[PDB]
C-alpha cells in the first residue's frame, strides 16, 4: 500500500540530449514506445543513429577539453552535483516510479522500492567516491620521484538494456561522472523514457552542456555507431552475449576502445541437505522470478541435494501459483508483462522445448491473456544438464530444479557454462560455504541468500558474463586512466 | 625432519652491537644467562644501560642522517638486505634453534619448525613490502597539486619479552627496516643470546653501520631509558600491562613518542554445541598449553556449552595428561621449563588460588623435578568468572574450562575484562560464528581454530591488551610518517 | 560584502549535551563567556565536571552497544545523518558565522566564509567514506580464509581549542562518527556556544541518543576526566604541547586509551632567490598573521636569501601597517582580538624578549586600544636561530624574518625544533621545490603558497607537533579497530 | 669493460615446453633463427602452430584445477619459486646477456647491464605481491557480510615480440605467476632461444608442471590460435598496433577472453627554453636511438622552443655522429643492427619519405655495412606534423626535431595523434611541469629525463598504445579476477 501519483502521467521528454537541449533526430525519424502490459502506444521519442551521436560525442569530448568547467571542476564538486542529482530523482520519485512502471512493464512497488531506492542509494555513494579517487606516489629505483594521477579516460558510450533502464543508467553515469568522464548514452529502444527525464534533472542539476549526452535510438543503427566511433576511448555495454561479441568486435576494429561487458548467465544455485529450506526456497523463487524473472542474475539451474529435492520442488510450485498477472500498476497484481514481443516468443519457444525434451512441467507452461505479452510462472522439475532450459538464458518467468548427490560433481556441473555472472550456496556448515563458493566460478556469490546487489559491492562475471565490474571501489578502476609522472631529481631520500 | 646440531653448541656473540661492531658495557657490568631447563649458567652478556642507548640512539640518528645510505638507498635494495637477512638465518637455522631452545626453554622442535619458519617467513613477506609503501595523490580542491609520502618515522626504540625471543624480534625489525626505520632493540634481560647472533648475520648481510643496534640490559635501565630519550622517535613494546603503563607514561613525559604495546591477555573460547569437539578440544588445548602455555594469546577461558561441557572436560584433561616433562632439547620431550622461578612461583602462586577459591582440579597442579622450573600441565572445572586464574593472566601451562547456556551472555563474559588480544570460536554455523566474531572485542579472532598467527595477517589487541597492530599491511602503517606536499598551480586538470 | 545576521543573535543552547538532551552541571556552577572585542560578558554556560562526563560517557557507551541502532544503523546511513548535519549547519550559516566571530574574535567574513564552509566541505567528505570503510581479504599461509574488519573503537573522548572552534569539532565528529564511533567532545573553555549550537542540529538531524556528547567546561577539570576515564577508549587532543604531554601521561596510567595529538608548531618558511616574492610575501604574511596569528599552522620563522632579504623585508612590512584593529563584527575591521588576557601577556611577553634580546623591530611591537585584547602587527627582522621568538610558539600577530645564504644549512636550521607542524618552500625550481620537501621534517610542506589545508589531504605533525594525522584517507584510520577474522577450513584455493 | 662469456656459447634448448618437458612440433616443422648482425643461422626451433597451443592450453588448464599444487600451494610459497627464478637467471647471467646479445642484435653492456638487471629485479618485486595480493570487506547495505577475492583469471595466453624477449617474458609470467594463474606463452619468431633458456629454469626451479608453457611459433599460426582460443581466459599482447587489432577482434569472436595491449608509439618531447639542454639532449638523444630506436617509448617527435631549437640541432647531430656499427659482442661498438630485413626496409622507407616530403637530413639517412641490417643514425630537421616520419613510427634510429613558440599549441599538436604511450617535459619551473604532464595524453611523462621505466612504476598507453597497464600495484588487478561473497547473517554490526 503504497503513494500512487496523484496526477495522471503526461510525457514531456521525448528527443535527443546534447549540450544540456533537446535535440531532433537529424534523419527527422521517431520511433514509438508501448505499454508492454497494454500493448498501447504512449508516445514516438526521436530515433537517433549516426549522424546524432557524431553530435553527441563532439558535445562530449568539446566538454572534456583541458581547461573546460568539468575538467578544472573540483572532485568534491563533481560528487556534489552527484548528490544534487540524487535529490532531484528523489523529488520526481512518483513520476519515475509510475513511468518505469508503464514503460518498463515493471511492478510499481518494486519500481518505487527497489529501483528508485537504488538510483538514489547509488549516485551517493558514486557522489562520495569523486573527491577520493586518489593515485600513487611510487618509492622507484634510482634518483626519481613518481606518482601517478588517475585521470578520466573520456568520452564513454554507455549502452543500457530494458530490465532496468533507471538503475542501469545509474550503474553507469554514476561512477563515470565521479571519475571526471563524458559520457554518450544509449538507452534501449524498449525503454528510453526515463533516462530522458532523468537528462532533464542532469541540466537542472547544473551538469556543464556536453558531460552527459543521451541519444534514444536502436541497437544496430546507434549502438554500433557507439561501438566503432573512433573519438569515443571506452564503450560499457549491458546486454545479451550476442551483441557483446559484435562491441567487442567493433572495438577492435575503430580504436581499440576500452570494452566492459556486463552479460546474461545462468546462474546456479546449489542447495545441501543442511539448509534452511525455506530460506532457500525462498531466495532462489526470488532469485529466477524477479521482475518476471527478466534479470542477468536469474537463478536458472537450481541443484539440490536428493534428501530434500521432492520437499524443494513441492514448496516450489506452490509459491509460484500464488501469483496474478495483469497491469503492474494495477494494486495487488504480483506479476507483470515481458517486455516485447521477441522476449515472449523466445520464452514460450523454450518453455516448449522443456516439454519437448522432455522435463516434467510442475506447473504453469503457457502464455496468459489476450492483451499483453503474460507468461505463467513455469516449473520444471528432474531436468537434465544437456536440455535447451538447463542451457540456454531464458530471461522469463521460467524455474528448472535438478538433483544431485556428489558435491563435487554439481560444483563441476554448475561451472560446466560459457557463463557465470553468479550463483547461490545454501548451507549452514562454513567450511562448505566458503569452499564451494571458492570453488564456483561466479562473479557474485550469495551465502544463503540471492539477488542481493549494493552500490558497494563490486559486481561483474567470470568467463562470457562479463569484462569488468562495474560498482563498489572496483568498479572505479575501469572509469580511470593510470598516468605515471617521473621526475628527475638531484638526490633521493626515503 | 628434524636434524640436531651435529657439534656441541658454543656461544659467541655476548656484547652490545653498534654501528655494526661489538661494544662494551659502558659501565663494565656483565648480567648472566641461564638454560631454565637445568639452572645452569650458560654465559654472561654486557648490561647495557642509558649510557649504552645513548650511544646506539646517536648511531641509529646517523644512520638516518638525510643523504646517508639507508635513506638514499633504493627501497627495492633495504627489502633485498632483508631476505638476503633471511637467507643467512636460514642457513644458521640449527644453530639458533639449538640456542632459542637452550636460552628460552623452548620445545626444539617447535623452535626448529614454528620459530625458525617464522622468522625467515616474516623477513622475506617483509622485504616485499619495502618497494610498495606508497603514497597517494589527493583531488584537492582548489587549483594544487597535493601528494603525500609515506616517509619512515626515524630512530625506533624496541622492546622484546622472552617467550618468543626470535620471532619477536623479526616481528620489530621486520616492518621497521622495511619503512627505512632505523631501530634501538632491547632484548629481555633472560633471552639475549639469540638476537646478538641475528646481529652479526645483520653485519654479514650488508647493513649499513647503526640500521640496526642491540643494547642487551635490564628492563628499568635500559628499557627505561629508551621509553623516556629524547632523540628516540618511536618506541615498540611487547611484555606485561604493568609496564605498557609505564612505557606509555614516560613517552608522555619526553618527547611524545609513537607507541604501539602487544601486551597480554585473558583470551577466551566460546564452543557451542554445535561444534567439532576433537577440533575444538585440540585447538583449545593447543591454545593455552603452547610453550608451557607461555603465550600472550592463551586461550585462558574457556567457556563450553552445558550439554558437552562434562565431555569436553574429560576428554581435555586426558590429552593434558600425556605429557613429558624435561630437556627441551630432547625430541620426545613435549613439554619444557618456564623461564625464570619469578613465573614459576607465580604460576604455583595462581595455581594455589584455584584451589583455595574452590575451583575443581582435574589433574596437574603443582611442580614437577628438583631441577629445573617445570610445572605440572594443570587443568580445572568448574571455574566462575570471579576467580583469580578465570582473571589474571597466568602466563603458565594452566587450563580453565568454564560452563555457559546462554550465547548472549557467555558472549558479554567473555568481553567483561580489561583485556583483549585475541579470542576463540568453535562452531559449525556461519550465522554463528560471523555474530559472535563480530561481538567479541578481541584483535584476533580464531574460528574452529587457534594460535594460527601468520606474517600476512596484522596481529593486535583491543582495550588493554595493545595500542597498535604489527604484521601485515596495517602492521606497517605505524612504522611510517605522511608528509604531505601540496604545490600551487596555475590550473588544475582531473 | 557579505550578508550579515538581520536579527539580532540571542544565545539559546547553553547547557550540557547527554543523550540528546540539555543537562545541568552536577555541581549546578556555571562558568562566563565572554567577547574578547568588547570583554562583555555574552552568557554562562554550565560548567561540566567528572560527574557530568561519567554521564556522557556511560551514554556514549550505551550508544556503541552491539545490536544498538548506532552499531546495526546502515554504513550509507551514517553518512546521511552526516551530510544531514551539514545542510543544518549551511541553513544556520549565518547563525554561526556571527556566533563564532563574537564569541572566538574572528573576523566575519573569514568565520562565514573560511569556517562555516570548512564544516559543510569536511562533514560532507566523512559523509563519503561511511561506507567506505573497507577492510582486506588476507591470502595467508595454510589452509585458513583470513579478513579484517575495520571496526570502531568505541567511546572516543575529544577536546578542542579555541581558535577554530567550529572547524576543529568537525575535524573530530566529522570521521569518528563516520566510522562508527561516539564521542564525548569537550569544547574549549573560551568557546562553547558555537559547538552547542551545533548539538541542537545533530538532534535535529536524528543522530541516535548518546552518539555525540557535548560537556562544556575548564581543561584540568572535564579534560583530566575524559584523558584519565576508564571506559574511554581513545582520545583525540588539539592545544599546547604543554598539555599533550598530560594527556598521554594521564592516558598511561588509565586504560592505555588511544591517543591522537594535534599540537603547536614553530612552522619555518624557506624562499630562495628563484621565488616570486609578491607570491611569497604574501602568503608567508597571511600564513603567520591569519586570525591575528592563533593558527597552530603559524609561520613563525622566515628565512630567506641574502639577495632578496631586504626586498622582502620592506614588502612584508608595508603590508603588515594595512591593518585596522576593531571589533571583527564591523565592517572594514581587517584585524581582531586575541582569545583572552593570557595569550594577550604571553604574545606581549614574547614581543618584549624581541626587543631585548635584540632583535629588530621593524613595525608594530605594543598593544591596542583600551578595551579588547588587541595586539599591534609586529615584524623582526634579523632575527637569530637562539631566540624566544625564533623558538618559542608565540600564536599571536608577529612575524620573524630570517636571512640564510647555505640552503643546506637553513633546511637543519628549520629542522632543528622539537616542532614539526608543516613548513613553507618558495622556489620555482621543481629539483629544489622536492628535495627541499624531502628534507623538512614537518607534517604538511606548501610549496609556493602556505595555509592550504583541506578536508581530502592528511594533516598532521612531525616530533612534538602530533601523534597522528586527521583528515583525509589515513586520518580515518585512527578512528578505526583492525579486528582480524580466521577461519580454518579444508583445502585453500587462490 | 664487463665480464664476457669465458666459453663459446652452445645453444640446447630449441624446443617447445609443455608440463615442464621438451616436446617436438606436432607437424615436425621447424623455423630458423639467425644473428641479425652476421645473418647467420644459429640454429632451428621447433615450430609450434595450433595443435602445440592446444596442448600447451589443456596442460594450463589441468594445472590451474581446483585442488592442483598451483592452487591450494600457499602465496608465500608461488613468490618463493619466483624469487629463486630470479636467482637461476642472475646464475646463467652471463649466459644469457650473451645469447639474447647475439639473437636480439642488441649490445651486450645494455644486455647484461639493462636487461638481465631489469628480469631480476622485476621478477623480485613480483615476488613480493605473491602474498599481498589482498581483496576487501564491503560494509554493504542490509544484514549481509560482503567480502571480496582476488582470485586468479586462470589461462593467460601470452604474446612478446622480440625487442626486448626476456624483460618482456617477465613482465608477462612475473605479475600472472605471482597473481596465481597459469601461462601459455608465445615468444617471437625471431628471439625464441633465450625464453626457452628460462623455460629450463622454471622447470628446475620446481614450478608445477603447466604451470608455465612456451610454444615458439610464427604469428598469424601460433598467435592466432591464442587469440581465439575458446579455453584461454586471458590473452597479453605486446607489439604492433596492426595486429592489437586482430587480437581483440579474434577475442570477441571467440570466448570475450580479456585483453591487455601495450602497442608502440610516437611519443613526443617538449623542450622549452627554461631547461638544461644538455640533460634534454641526452634524454632525448637516448629515448629515440636506444636499442637502435626498436623501442615503444621511442622520443620520435621532439618539440623545442624557438630561442633554443638551432643549438639543440646542433648537439643532437654531433652526439648521434659518434656511433660505431657493427657486432654487438664487439668490444666498442656502440651501435648494433635491426632485426630482420622487414625492419630493415620499413625504416630505410621512411628515411625517404623523410627526403621526398622535405625534411632536412642533418646526418645519417641510409645503410650501411654489406653484411648485417645495419642502419646510419639519422636526424631529421625542420620537420611538420603532416610528414610521414611526424606521424608513423620508425621503430629504427631516426631522430625527428620540430620547433615551436606557443605552448599550448605544440600540446595539442603532442595529443594530435592516435598513439600516446610516453612523452617527455624539459623544464625548471614546475607550474609548467605538472600542468604541462597533467595536459598530454601520456601513459607514463617524463620530467627531466627519459625512458626511465622500473618494476615499481605501471607503464601503459593511452588511446591506442594499449588497452591496459603491467606493472606495479595497478598491474596486477589485471592479471586478478574479483569474486564477491555476500553471506546472509541475523544481525549486522559495525
Ligand atoms: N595549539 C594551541 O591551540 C595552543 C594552545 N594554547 C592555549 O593557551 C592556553 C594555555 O592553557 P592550557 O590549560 O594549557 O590549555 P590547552 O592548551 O589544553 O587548551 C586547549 C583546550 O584543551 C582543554 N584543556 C586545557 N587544559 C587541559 C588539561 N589540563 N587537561 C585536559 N584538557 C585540557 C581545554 O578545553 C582547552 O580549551 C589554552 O587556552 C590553550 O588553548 C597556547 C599555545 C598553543
Amino acid at each position: 500500500d503504497l503513494p500512487v501519483l496523484l496526477t495522471d502521467l503526461k510525457i514531456q521528454y521525448t528527443k535527443i540530449f546534447i549540450n544540456n537541449e533537446w535535440h531532433d533526430s537529424v534523419s527527422g525519424k521517431k520511433f514509438p514506445v508501448f505499454n508492454p502490459a497494454t500493448e498501447e502506444e504512449l508516445c514516438q521519442v526521436e530515433e537517433g543513429d549516426k549522424e546524432d551521436v557524431d553530435k553527441a560525442v563532439k558535445a562530449a569530448r568539446q566538454a572534456f577539453q583541458i581547461g573546460s568547467p568539468w575538467r578544472t571542476m573540483d572532485a568534491s564538486e563533481r560528487g556534489r552535483l552527484l548528490y544534487k542529482l540524487a535529490d532531484l530523482i528523489e523529488r520526481d520519485r512518483l513520476l519515475l516510479a509510475t513511468m518505469e512502471s508503464m514503460n518498463g512493464g515493471k511492478l510499481y512497488s518494486n519500481a518505487y522500492l527497489s529501483d528508485l531506492a537504488g538510483c538514489i542509494k547509488t549516485l551517493r555513494y558514486c557522489a562520495g567516491w569523486a573527491d577520493k579517487i586518489q593515485g600513487r606516489t611510487i618509492p622507484i629505483d634510482g634518483n626519481f620521484f613518481t606518482y601517478t594521477r588517475h585521470e578520466p579516460i573520456g568520452v564513454c558510450g554507455q549502452i543500457i538494456p530494458w530490465n532496468f533502464p533507471l538503475v542501469m543508467l545509474i550503474w553507469k553515469i554514476g561512477p563515470a561522472l565521479s571519475c571526471g568522464n563524458t559520457v554518450v548514452v544509449k538507452p534501449a529502444e524498449q525503454t528510453p523514457l526515463t533516462a530522458l527525464h532523468v537528462a532533464s534533472l542532469i541540466k537542472e542539476a547544473g551538469f556543464p552542456p556536453g558531460v552527459v549526452n543521451i541519444v534514444p535510438g536502436y541497437g544496430p543503427t546507434a549502438g554500433a555507431a557507439i561501438s566503432s566511433h573512433m573519438d569515443i576511448d571506452k564503450v560499457a555495454f549491458t546486454g545479451s552475449t550476442e551483441v557483446g561479441k559484435l562491441i567487442k568486435e567493433a572495438a577492435g576494429k575503430s580504436n581499440l576502445k576500452r570494452v566492459t561487458l556486463e552479460l546474461g548467465g545462468k546462474s546456479p544455485c546449489i542447495v545441501l541437505a543442511d539448509a534452511d529450506l525455506d530460506n532457500a526456497v525462498e531466495f532462489a523463487h526470488h532469485g529466477v522470478f524477479y521482475h518476471q524473472g527478466q534479470c542477468c542474475i536469474a537463478a536458472s539451474r537450481i541443484f539440490v541435494e536428493e534428501s530434500i529435492y521432492d520437499e524443494f520442488v513441492r514448496r516450489s510450485v506452490e509459491r509460484a501459483k500464488k501469483y496474478i498477472l495483469g497491469n503492474p500498476l494495477t494494486p495487488g497484481v504480483t506479476q507483470g508483462p515481458q517486455i516485447d514481443k521477441e522476449q515472449y516468443d523466445k520464452i514460450l519457444d523454450l518453455i516448449e522445448s522443456g516439454k519437448k525434451e522432455g522435463a516434467k512441467l510442475e506447473c504453469g507452461g503457457g502464455p496468459w491473456g489476450n492483451k499483453g505479452y503474460f507468461v505463467q510462472p513455469t516449473v520444471f522439475s528432474n531436468v537434465t544438464d544437456e536440455m535447451r532450459i538447463a542451457k540456454e538464458e531464458i530471461f522469463g518467468p521460467v524455474q528448472q530444479i535438478m538433483k544431485f548427490k556428489s558435491l563435487d560433481d554439481v560444483i563441476k556441473r554448475a561451472n560446466n557454462t560459457f557463463y557465470g555472472l553468479s550463483a547461490g550456496v545454501f548451507t549452514k556448515d562454513i567450511d562448505k560455504a566458503i569452499t564451494i563458493s571458492s570453488a564456483l566460478q561466479a562473479g557474485t556469490v550469495w551465502v544463503n541468500c540471492y539477488g542481493v546487489v549494493s552500490a558497494q559491492c563490486p559486481f561483474g562475471g567470470f568467463k562470457m558474463s562479463g569484462n569488468g565490474r562495474e560498482l563498489g571501489e572496483y568498479g572505479f578502476h575501469e572509469y580511470t586512466e593510470v598516468k605515471t609522472v617521473t621526475v628527475k631529481i638531484s638526490q633521493k631520500n626515503s
